């Protein structure tokens, strides 16, 4: 797709057998989502840094589907106030900024 | 240009007769930059909301040049820890997300 930015670029994502909504956020390095169960061995990760950090669970090699494009990569899971698709998974689906 | 997202999409911007570096941040609604002098009548604006707010000066109809594309729009100026080009000015230069 080609997505304009008049409004927030919210998309529905397929992940862990469930549907969530997430923001395509080029300003985010990583992908962070609300609590859910995913497969694999996870380890804690401290994220943020500007004003403090929050702890999330890092799950690697997770499969996601965005707008019907599949990708594999790291998903951070925990109390995020905002579900974001970050650059790590944007690259995987071949998403670029164009003007 | 077409910008991939392996790395942070930092660009040099021309604004207020000066050069700054800013991040193209589709996750940001507004454009927020470090202290500088701009023309016009400004009014204070509280931004953020998640954990608190910071106060910035809102300058409207400011001219900016990004990667050699010019645009006019609102620039928020103040103590931001991160210079970001938000969706308000991304739309102006015709920037889209593509995959
Ligand atoms: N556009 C990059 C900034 O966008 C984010 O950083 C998303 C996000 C991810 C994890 C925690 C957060 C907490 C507060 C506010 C945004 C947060
Ligand atoms: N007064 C505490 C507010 O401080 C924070 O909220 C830090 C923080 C922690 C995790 C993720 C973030 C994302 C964006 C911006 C700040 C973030
Ligand atoms: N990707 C959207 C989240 O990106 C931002 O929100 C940029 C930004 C703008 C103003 C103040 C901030 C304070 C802390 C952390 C990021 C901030
Ligand atoms: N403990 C205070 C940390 O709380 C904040 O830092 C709130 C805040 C204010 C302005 C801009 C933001 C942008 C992203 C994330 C939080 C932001």
């Amino acid at each position: 797709p080609q997505i304009t930015l008049w409004q927030r670029p919210l998309v529905t994502i397929k992940i862990g057998g469930q549907l969530k909504e997430a923001l395509l956020d080029t300003g985010a390095d990583d992908t962070v989502l609300e609590e859910m169960s995913l497969p694999g061995r996870w380890k804690p990760k401290m994220i943020g840094g500007i004003g403090g950090f929050i702890k999330v669970r890092q799950y690697d090699q997770i499969l996601i589907e965005i707008c019907g494009h599949k990708a594999i990569g790291t998903v951070l899971v925990g109390p995020t106030p905002v579900n974001v698709i970050g650059r790590n998974l944007l690259t995987q689906i071949g998403c670029t900024l164009n003007f």
